[PDB]
């Protein structure tokens, strides 16, 4: 029993963390084999980012340039080229703690895990959702750049997410592993801002199924609804539209606790139309949106990595 | 920017997690130097439960009667003890991948990180609070017993809990690394009910601290308290007595924010009369506890916004 916001176990991310610097920037880089990822604003200075020219600031540096630090040990760099908004540094050494990995570009709704650094070395991990409004609301300092965000699926690191910018309203936008930056955000120092965010409707959805299974059923009614009533409704509140995907993905929750999905929309439209009237769901007096379908069953079954 | 509910890096505490089999019964344990230690009632089947008698039980076992796995590899049992509720077995491989280590005995209010495990394999990592009734409201299902609780301030684990079972309320009970259980709970099957459970007001306050660090004020008040006043206050809505020590605590919060201690307890005193009416405070529509003083610090930036 019990539902906690967990993250995926941070120890094969941990061994790829490195302190990446270029001149007077410091900030985190991503070792995997003889390559470190990093973003690409190390290079600029804080004059540079008003309005950067990245060809051209990356012209005028050197292999010499870029101090990388793994441990209390200083890898040699031996080349270095940028994929969008990434900076590519090829280094002598592969790094023995490589795990197996793949990049992948995740998309809005979908939860991941961010390991927060700080000189290459980890502070601390938590679990995030990307935004429907492509920002993450994630928890960090300056010198957090450069961390990463992944899930874990079988044995292999799938690293989602790389630190890039701090929004003024103190929510974070970053790019995935090649470089291409989830939202509309550039990496200036331009005025930009978070556009208006959306409930992530499947996450909620799939967190009252996780209330169910640990016993909290309050919110259950004996009334269901149509997919479009439900939009109409989800719509007014700024939740997400719920689609015949997101119905589908939900179905084994749905039959391990014999609440239809459209039955479990029902309990939700009255949440969102009468509030809880004092009550909390697993502890929470707000409805939940960020542990997805997969989440919740992962966490409910204890998937091992 | 940014406050979540942050766990430590689980690397170090993986690297030491290993599968503990005695009999029918498996769960896990943690492999420092070369001792496993593993809650003693690995060597109980369900019937043993009700009223064990641990050195009858134990006597009768021989090191290879112990089976422990670590990733691939059996490793080879040749001593075992107990200490109070904790099974040690000495091994005759020292782990390689020991991180530096100490053992502490927390007191309600801490907080660590738990790296969930089932069959000798981490499936998630998660931020607890030791409750004022000495439980812990944990995510665990069967098979986690043996799962650990640690803090890693510098590059040193300090394992202060191990999940030795779940009470019938959903929460749970395990011991330090000596094998004292936290709270009047015992290792056996009898019936056990956690205390009633109240609120940690030392770390709420640390958290309306977090809130003012990151920019809100709107439930600050004009007012102050007597300590005594708050608690008098406090304790009708099931919230610990705030003591002199948690005042001194929360001193360099209250030093960072300029709002005195007794002048953020006139702040939870009128949150606690008004609730938050329909504001949020660090994304949270609930006031948190499970952040300390200590947490706030190590998260927060040291320049208020
Ligand atoms: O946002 C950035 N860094 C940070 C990142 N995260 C949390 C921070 C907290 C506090 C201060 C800085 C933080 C940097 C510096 C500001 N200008 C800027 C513009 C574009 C880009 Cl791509 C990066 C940046
Ligand atoms: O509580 C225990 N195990 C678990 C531990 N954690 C989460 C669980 C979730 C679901 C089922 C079991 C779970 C065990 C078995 C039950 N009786 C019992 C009595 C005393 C002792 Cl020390 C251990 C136990
Ligand atoms: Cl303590």
């Amino acid at each position: 029993s019990g539902f906690r916001k967990m993250a995926f176990p941070s120890g094969k991310v941990e061994g790829c963390m490195v302190q990446v610097t270029c001149g007077t920037t410091t900030l985190n880089g991503l070792w995997l084999d003889d390559v470190v990822y990093c973003p690409r604003h190390v290079i600029c200075t804080s004059e540079d980012m008003l309005n950067p020219n990245y060809e051209d600031l990356l012209i005028r540096k050197s292999n010499h340039n870029f101090l990388v630090q793994a441990g209390n040990v200083q890898l040699r760099v031996i080349g270095h080229s940028m994929q969008n908004c990434v900076l590519k540094l090829k280094v002598d050494t592969a790094n023995p703690k490589t795990p197996k990995y793949k990049f992948v570009r995740i998309q809005p709704g979908q939860t991941f895990s961010v390991l927060a650094c700080y000189n290459g070395s980890p502070s601390g991990v938590y679990q995030c959702a990307m935004r429907p409004n492509f920002t993450i609301k994630g928890s960090f300092l300056n010198g957090s750049c450069g961390s990463v965000g992944f899930n874990i699926d079988y044995d292999c690191v799938s690293f989602c997410y790389m630190h890039h910018m701090e929004l003024p309203t103190g929510v974070h936008a970053g790019t995935d592993l090649e470089g291409n930056f989830y939202g509309p955000f550039v990496d200036r120092q331009t005025a930009q801002a978070a556009g208006t965010d959306t409930t992530i409707t499947v996450n909620v959805l799939a967190w009252l199924y996780a209330a169910v299974i640990n016993g909290d059923r309050w919110f259950l009614n004996r009334f269901t609804t149509t997919l479009n009533d439900f939009n109409l409704v989800a719509m007014k509140y700024n939740y997400e539209p719920l689609t015949q995907d997101h119905v589908d993905i939900l179905g084994p929750l749905s039959a391990q606790t014999g609440i239809a999905v459209l039955d479990m929309c029902a309990s939700l439209k009255e949440l969102l139309q009468n509030g809880m009237n004092g009550r909390t769901i697993l502890g929470s007096a707000l409805l939940e949106d960020e542990f997805t379908p997969f989440d919740v069953v992962r966490q409910c079954s204890g998937v091992t990595f």
